[PDB]
């Protein structure tokens, strides 16, 4: 149909067509009287799967023969989303697959949202994992994403009276065609036991095994033939665990447990003994892997061959643990030992939010781990040795620097055993960086200056852009070619089309027809009406106060009031849709949730409002509800107060997809002004500076309350009962916090947002304008592409060149 | 290589080849340089599986057009085995196969030896349930077997220092090849709850829910191109399950929990809740599917389309159920309802023995299925009525007949509720029969005389001959053809080739390699060293009293005192073997491996004795250590105390083998004596009429204890420690319990079984007349096919006509 959707030729679609016959005979046991939808899903999802696996064997013989520097990307969460169209893409067969399938009288799109996500993830993190395996597939590096199999991912979120509920995600229940079980490759892993020391060094006794079974997925480049692997690891018990009798087969549960469910917490540490038993389990089952891979090729050229990249530090016990492999296993001194992993190893910090912070209580790790606690001491000691070295007399630096924090109880500070036992370690956009050198380490930094680099976020244009945008890749792919795909720079291009009518004319094209199909899939799925005219104002991501969805909530309660002081005066339609999950242990942003709808119960049906503003919470936020609603966004919110969102990823899926970004000076969002133009942006608020000048002196909200009449109607609405009249007082946890304890300054940006909001208003009267800065804003959006972000941590970190040379079919 | 394997063609073998090789590539995602020979099992067991999927889709598809009958098997346990083999067999695929992978330059045998025994059940009952499947779908019947497929089946058998330990049966870790999960067909079954009577009938709410998700294997008719289905319910939690949140996801394991593992207890009742939810699980489920086929053909018809056997009570509550579902959830009367359940159900009682007997208090069903006790009682009621109305002023039949028995605690008798029930009982030997009219129901007998059938138990001839006896069932081939496979009778036309010089020669021959293959095999395996001249004496079979392994033990301390007393005399050589598991709480049982073990650490070191006698206790007795000790048999050891076995199946396996037995008059032995005459089998001991005379007169062990001066020296070695130097009494409590508590009369047969196998060596000196006697047990095994078994259950329980006419292809 579209020509980016590759070539469907008669060979090609004959061929895919009796292979999809023979999968739904042989594979399913179905005839065609007795297939259902999902049947038919499957059928094609073995069709797909089959081009993969020549090129998947092929690809992991070339490793074997080249023998290259292999990466190793540990993360506790890959936020993969459905694979089938990812594949189809990424292999050209997207036209020759949607022709097959409508020869047999299917349609494929229909068979798509058949497809569970893979929702191993809660967020950016997560996701930021996913693109990253997309684009090393892309540029052709030996690179392998390592994790945990979990059987439930990020919990499925229903609204129940305006309140979130969480059901299992039971994503495996049907199957998975994209997994391949390796049982040959299933290591032990151990938990408890104790020290002994002996005259040949120290022993690791008496501990429990947990066997850990790999499961691969391929992550296929874009076009380029190379298939990488994603293996994941699986809890199981070993066969003699236990061994009354029925009990003991029972009790295997405990042990597989390990890798049952995915914590839902985003950017919060929770410090549960089932949560380290996973970090220690991906991390012991990887590395042992890791090793055997290495000696199939004397540690000297370990570095030289191994990259481990800690997503964060979740895999934080990689260090201990190849110490401990090092040193125990293999008999090399500490200072060797010490080196290879120095080298080895890479940290790369996500948040500056002190609640995120990974400090795990001494008295945990020296019942579950106590050969790691005494190898982390022995790090500790050494470390400070160098520091008092550095530092002489600066006892204090030796307090702050510590792995060991003192206090009620005993933690591991574990960033600070990233740094220590890393190579690099780098912030996720220019602003966060900088703010780590500032602020939380820049003990650290003085200490290694070299050690401290900046890898901006970015995301795979393949899914943020051709896969859920056909449209626009396609308007795109007519004036410049393909090439930008898998070059994203190219989209500069586009500034000498920035007066063409035409291109103008198919920007605001593709943006009405993605509006039409994403309203007409609200009313399908969730039964609700919107005007697809209006504009549409989206803040999709986890529902945080560090995010300021509360500050959203603020203007949409201002328009409401602004439009019933003066009900017959003109403004911009607006639909406001808000999406995302809250940690379902996080009372305020479940708070937040129910003020959203509370809101929408009361916008909604106030006729005097009509269609000039709806208040919508989009449910069950997840990867393949950002594919659908990205595209149809005209507004990107992104509103964190400045210096707490590290650097966020939503904003570039945005950006690339023809929405104006209205966010604070935070995060990358600096930098997509910064490419984009001040004055292509509509920025508002505090900056960093402004933020530290308040907390000097102390922020009162109480001051905003008495100075803003706009602002004291909604918290008197608020008190009052005005969105809770059964429940007058339900909101008073959120007014109370709001005036008392907001460590997130909601009042503080709240004019310069509202007048900030006025000016997109405004400029969404002029279409022709509107669209002309939407595409100053999609020119300018190919730095945030996950092929710069791991071409820059290939260079600068891993030591290894990208590649853009195809692998032979 | 042989011709009953069937016919190795060109293109066959050309097909085999190309889809093994495509199944290592894109099933496997393997190449040829890193498959395993697991791999190499898979790629063989997908590409055999494929031959399946035509009939399979074809034959279900004909029971649809068609409409016949249909019978629905439920039982707790089916001992299947493995699959590939007896796949092979059955589409004539097993040359073609050979030949497909000798030419890949791989063993076959090697790879088969690779598959997991799908070990679902403890021993007669359950291989009972997977021979009927197999004669089922040779005989065309439109039969269904229903079960629960258990995690983890019985468990593997280790030895360590002679003592017994349990290893989880892990069989799913690699996957299996055989089972379609069928998610689209999952069920809702409820537990708890409580019963509210409203205007229009009781209620059942506020149940819990567990899922029922079905999974489908295969079941090939012998060369008739009919696949028929075993249904397995797998437990599933639903997704709003306990839905702090990881706590709730983690909780999933309790509901789960229900389909985790075999109840490893043979011919043993345990009152555990666990094994009730296992019994309710598979029949609510089962009922609902059963419902639902039906509908998609009033009630009235039911027992014309459906016919429900119980293999034994476990399933008893189907009775109940169906009921519940009549009169709760179709608004039939109950006069109606029960109608169409007791022309419905019909049930097979498998032991007499007290032990086995389920007696469910009543506490544990008011609290688990509230409503199926209400039905119960209801029954029982209704039942009594007819009761007092036969048999006016016979309280005491009211009190011995009732459903409920009381005492301290209330008891449901399931037995009873299955004759009440059922249109037919019938038990599994003639004699078991009539011990179940003579005695246990005698009163239900004189109520509904018609009701009282017999169902000779049998074994299919696939399985036990063709697949694991290649060598025999060529030979009767090459006299008679290969009609026999199928038509079991057939075998009598071997009674005119008993002085056949040649056959003589060649029945000798495969036994002589049978016992050469095992012997080897032993060697490999276990390191063992036996010699292949010596007469096997074999007893394989679960570890009981009742089967009395101690009277084998006993003439093997004798065989082995008289050696020692006349160190230079001859004797015939044997390798004694015996094995079998012992239920893990089974003490005794436990005991009795340790003293067979024991004797073995004895006799087996022994210089004088030399390789004239050697004790084997054989680890993991399951089906496939079955299809290999079997053919290698020459005694077959069938020596319960006379009407302890209602049947036995082993007993068939060896006589269809070329082995003779050494028996009791119990089970079905008298059959196969009757069979083969009494002077072709080695029949000693008491008769049920001699125990009875015993039992009235009380059995005293002291008086044969004093009378044998053989016996008394056994059992003074026994007690002393000469079988333990280093803890002499360990075998205190085997001597206590046959001098004291001896359920089973091991001493009462002692001096009848010794002289008896006496005799059995005396043949076993004249190679020529053993063959001969061989060659008449053989021809005489026609009656023990499963395929005259099911014939008669069709025609005489079921209503419906066997069938030998081939679907087409
Ligand atoms: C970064 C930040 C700033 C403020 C608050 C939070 C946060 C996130 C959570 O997921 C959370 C939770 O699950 C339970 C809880 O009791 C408190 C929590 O607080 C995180
Ligand atoms: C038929 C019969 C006659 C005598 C004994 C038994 C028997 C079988 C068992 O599996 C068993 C057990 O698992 C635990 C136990 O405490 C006692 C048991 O007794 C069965």
């Amino acid at each position: 149909q579209i020509s980016v959707r590759g070539l469907a030729g008669v060979e090609n679609v004959t061929e895919l067509k009796k292979n999809f016959n023979r999968h739904l005979h042989f594979t399913l046991v179905k005839d065609r009287n007795v297939a259902t939808p999902r049947d038919y899903y499957f059928a094609l999802a073995h069709t797909v799967r089959d081009h993969l696996v020549g090129r998947w064997i092929r690809t992991q013989q070339h490793y074997y023969e080249k023998d290259p520097k292999r990466i190793y990307y540990l993360s506790l969460e890959f936020y993969m989303g459905r694979t089938l169209q990812n594949t189809m893409v990424n292999l050209a067969l997207e036209n020759a697959c949607d022709e097959a399938t409508y020869q047999l009288g299917l349609d494929m799109e229909e068979l798509e949202e058949i497809e569970e996500d893979a929702g191993l993830g809660n967020g950016g993190l997560g996701r930021l994992a996913a693109c990253f395996l997309d684009s090393m597939a892309t540029l052709g590096l030996a690179a392998y994403g390592y994790g945990i199999r979990y059987e439930f991912g990020i919990f499925n979120q229903k609204i129940c009276g305006g309140w979130q509920m969480e059901e299992a995600d039971d994503w495996l229940r049907y199957g998975n065609p994209w997994e391949k079980a390796r049982p040959e490759f299933t290591l032990p892993v151990h938990f408890y036991g104790r020290v002994e020391h002996t005259s040949q060094g120290a022993k690791w006794v008496d501990t429990q095994v947990v066997l850990a079974m790999p499961y691969d997925t391929p992550v296929p480049g874009y076009r380029n033939n190379v298939v990488n692997t994603m293996r994941l690891w699986s809890a199981k018990a070993p066969n003699d665990f236990n061994l009354g009798y029925i009990q003991a087969v029972l009790d295997r549960n405990l042990a597989e447990n390990i890798s049952r469910v995915l914590y839902p917490n985003d950017n919060f540490f929770e410090g549960k003994e089932l949560r380290l038993k996973q970090e220690y389990f991906v991390v012991a089952a990887t590395l042992q892997d890791i090793i055997r891979r290495f000696k199939s090729s004397n540690f000297d050229a370990f570095p030289d061959k191994v990259a481990i990249q800690l997503n964060d530090t979740h895999p934080s016990l990689a260090i201990p643990e190849l110490m401990r492999v090092l040193v125990d296993l293999e008999r090399l001194d500490w200072d060797k030992a010490w080196e290879v992993t120095v080298k080895t190893c890479a940290y790369t910090n996500h948040t500056v939010l002190p609640e995120a912070l990974e400090r795990w209580p001494v008295h945990l790790l020296e019942t579950l781990l106590p050969r790691h606690l005494q190898i982390i001491y022995e790090i500790n000691q050494r470390f400070l040795n160098r520091v008092a070295a550095a530092f002489p007399g600066d006892v204090d630096r030796l307090r702050r620097m510590s792995l060991v924090e003192e206090g009620a109880v005993k933690r591991i500070n574990m960033a600070h055993l990233c740094i220590a036992g890393s190579h690099a370690v780098n912030g996720v956009a220019r602003i966060h960086s900088e703010i780590l050198k500032k602020t939380i380490f820049k003990d650290f930094y003085e200490l290694e200056p070299h050690k401290f680099q900046n890898k901006t976020n970015g995301i795979t244009p393949r899914r943020w852009l051709v896969l859920c945008n056909p449209g626009l890749a396609e308007i795109i792919a007519e004036r410049i070619g393909e090439e930008y795909i898998s070059d994203l720079d190219q989209l500069r291009k586009l500034l000498s089309y920035v007066d063409d009518e035409a291109f103008i004319r198919d920007v605001a094209k593709v943006k009405q027809e993605n509006k039409l199909k994403f309203a007409a899939y609200l009313e399908r799925e969730y039964k609700v009406h919107i005007n697809p005219n209006s504009l549409f104002d989206v803040q999709v991501k986890r529902i945080h106060e560090y995010k300021r969805q509360l500050l959203n909530c603020l203007h949409v309660i201002t328009l409401y009031n602004r439009i019933k002081k003066e009900p017959n005066k003109f403004v911009v339609p607006r639909t406001v849709m808000i999406g995302g999950k809250a940690a379902p242990g996080y009372h305020m942003a479940k708070m937040i949730i129910k003020l959203i709808t509370a809101i929408g119960d009361v916008v909604n049906h106030d006729p005097v409002v009509g269609d000039r503003l709806r208040v919508i919470f989009l449910e069950n936020y997840r990867v393949s509800l950002a594919e659908k609603v990205i595209p149809a966004a005209d507004l990107s919110e992104q509103i964190s107060t400045a210096g707490t969102e590290a650097s966020g990823t939503g904003n570039m899926k945005f950006m690339l997809n023809g929405a104006l970004t209205i966010g604070t000076m935070d995060g990358a969002n600096v930098e997509m002004a910064e490419e984009a133009g001040e004055e292509n942006f509509f920025i508002f608020g505090m900056r960093v500076e402004d933020v530290d000048r308040l907390d000097q002196r102390g922020y009162n909200a109480q001051e905003y309350y008495d100075r803003i009449p706009e602002l004291r109607q909604i918290i008197e609405q608020l008190s009052s009962g005005f969105f809770s009249p059964k429940q007058p007082d339900l909101f008073k946890d959120i007014v109370n916090m709001l005036m008392h304890h907001d460590r997130f300054k909601v009042f503080a940006d709240y004019e310069e947002y509202v007048k900030c909001q006025e000016r997109v208003s405004a400029l969404y009267k002029n279409p022709r304008e509107w669209t002309r800065m939407v595409i100053r804003n999609i020119a300018t959006s190919g730095k945030f592409s996950s092929d710069r972000t791991i071409a820059q941590y290939a260079r600068e970190i891993w030591g290894v060149e990208p590649s853009r040379q195809r692998l032979p079919a």
